[PDB]
């Protein structure tokens, strides 16, 4: 059945998996893919306490919860706040926050954008006395808030390789005598926060190998979809088609099926709309000849001539990978919390680059169940 | 070919697999099957900390962790030592990481490796309580091996030996000094104690996280080593004699038994033996007892007999070790074959031993794909007999 594929979809969607992956598969001279990727196998005091306790956790979330909740403790001021960089497939680094102070939400800064924005991509502090006169502060919110904002301690977290892995950030520094942030400020904050980066990196690079697995997880299940009945394209393609919508967030997809008999048409074709059933024209064409996956951002601005605005299609070869037993196509990925439409990125080329070695094996043994069958109905 | 399971065979060392993992698969609601889831010091410590902090190798871990410690306290000799544990649960610590005297050794690691059981000599008893031993002569410990002092010339006299615990206070690994330095021949302060446990105590929570990392590593190369295995068993389903030698060939290669013997129950008279394929691990690949088979067949569940000999349900080099398993179809209500493997063996020493819980898992997972297989083959062997038959 699909069922098995209700909650498929409550679990993930191929968007928890848009980061920087090890690849998929790889590829060996005379072209066997294989799936097995990667060869794998007081001051002082105080701060000793901190470490200590931030240092258990290779979960991000609650290691952010620890590492907010430290840095109050740390220099003393009114509002606090902690950024994460984040990176997709693409290798697009932004920041994100769901740990700030205002005194369920998730603030999200692109890379350049703002003083945190800077710092971020700079790898440099920022000791700001006055707000108002940084070029970077901007008071719209302060004004809107009734919020003023005097001084600003704006401070990367690096991990070992010196790269930047997330930013934080003191506002407006409790004072009688109505100071600024100090040099013992700077010193005792970046202090805590070099370490900081150094387990936040492995706090990811542990979630990168769980969501890895998950991944695998996936593809594992999906075969034993595909692989269930093999007695009939019209049944096969149809559960190709059904997943492969739902996982992989598109509008509609399309299977193009090559002549058996010739070696240069299409024998046959199916399509599915987002949403059920109808089963039974110039893209597929490209990539048969090509041998290669084809990922336009917008169709109306490349070789072919023109809704339909991001493509996808990618050539299922067979056994051997050799020739091209079909070609798949998936139109309009969607940044579907919105519906927005947008192009395809690694992640989508990558998953699909998998799933198609299945779709392969599935589709190229069902042809020769096919090929009985249709040696049988000319005795007809 | 299988060349492909020769080229995995060697990026892979069975040898790791060998510790706890998570099940490949899953039940949810039912029992439906499934792959998804759900001051001067302070100053010098911190340095310390910050150097191993970066280190989700378990390997540079040790040998980093294992430098340390002799910055520590002063004294003679080192070794580091690491608990592991097997995926039959059985806990053990090793150590390659043991200073020796100075102009003696082959290489520092000269392939050779110290490994007590779980509460036996002097560190095997620290990590079994959790609790740091400070003797000032080691001949009055009733657990000291003084072999290896004799052996060599060497003159132990005072032990340090200290659990290194992770943050739930397990421990993880042991290290000991020995022979405290000395100008006028004495043991191990309270403050030596003190310095050396403080260190440690960072030591478990990396290393802990390190051994966290190389699991999902491990159960990611699992999955990994599935997704090829389903590829290679779902390339050509038209000749039951095809796909059964290649699900054979791949048994007998990734999980290391002697025999594997594919029985498949007849189609039309469902509780005979239509086909039967063995397959030695001597490699050879060709086509009479059946009472280990029939009993999976009407029990449907996997049958795991540690030694069949000292087994009492079962009338009873022969024939010591038994995994054996149901083949389900596509939908899980019935048994269109049985899966059996004599004789798992220890990593070539080639001693024979019971299956454990990973062959299990694993074999658990594998069968999954070869039902699916083996039923989508019996289908286009059918119409080919329902070709015959007409024309």
């Amino acid at each position: 059945a699909m069922e098995h594929m209700a909650s498929m979809t409550r679990k993930i969607s191929a968007s928890e998996f848009d980061r920087p992956l090890r690849p998929i598969v790889v590829k060996d001279s005379e072209g066997t893919v294989s799936f097995l990727s990667d060869s794998e196998k007081d001051q002082s005091s105080r701060l000793l306490e901190l470490v200590k306790d931030i240092s258990s956790h290779l979960d991000v979330t609650a290691l952010c919860h620890k590492i907010f909740l430290h840095i109050h403790g740390l220099i003393s001021a009114d509002r606090y706040s902690l950024f994460l960089v984040c990176e997709d497939s693409s290798n697009d680094k932004f920041l994100i926050s769901r740990l700030f102070d205002v005194a369920n939400n998730c603030i999200r800064l692109e890379w350049n954008k703002g003083i945190v924005g800077h710092v971020a991509a700079l790898g440099e502090p920022l000791n700001i006395k006055d707000a108002y006169e940084d070029p970077r502060f901007n008071a719209e919110v302060d004004q809107i808030t009734g919020y003023k904002t005097q001084s600003i301690l704006c401070m990367p977290i690096k991990n070992h390789r010196e790269e930047v892995v997330g930013v934080a950030q003191a506002i407006n520094k409790k004072s009688g005598n109505g100071g600024t942030f100090t040099e013992k400020d700077e010193k005792d904050f970046a202090a805590y926060l070099a370490f900081c980066g150094i387990v936040l990196h492995n706090a990811q690079l542990y979630e990168t190998s769980l969501l890895e697995n998950k991944r695998n997880q996936v593809l594992l299940d999906l075969a034993s979809l595909i692989f269930e009945e093999q007695q009939s394209l019209e049944v096969i393609l149809k559960k190709i088609a059904a997943t492969i919508i739902s996982f992989m967030q598109v509008q509609k997809c399309t299977i193009f099926i090559v002549d058996e008999d010739c070696s240069d048409s299409f024998s046959s074709v199916f399509h599915m709309e987002c949403e059920e059933l109808e089963k039974s024209y110039m893209y597929a064409q490209y990539v048969k000849n090509t041998m290669e996956p084809l990922n336009i951002p917008d169709v109306s601005k490349d070789k072919r001539f023109p809704c339909i605005r991001s493509l996808l299609c990618t050539p299922i070869k067979n056994g051997k990978k050799n020739k091209v037993i079909g070609v798949c196509q998936l139109v309009n990925k969607m940044e579907e919390n919105t519906g927005k439409v947008k192009p395809f990125n690694r992640n989508d080329e990558q998953f699909l680059e998998a799933f198609v070695i299945f779709c392969g094996l599935g589709i190229q043994n069902t042809q020769m169940y096919e090929a009985v069958e249709r040696a049988m109905a000319k005795r007809n």
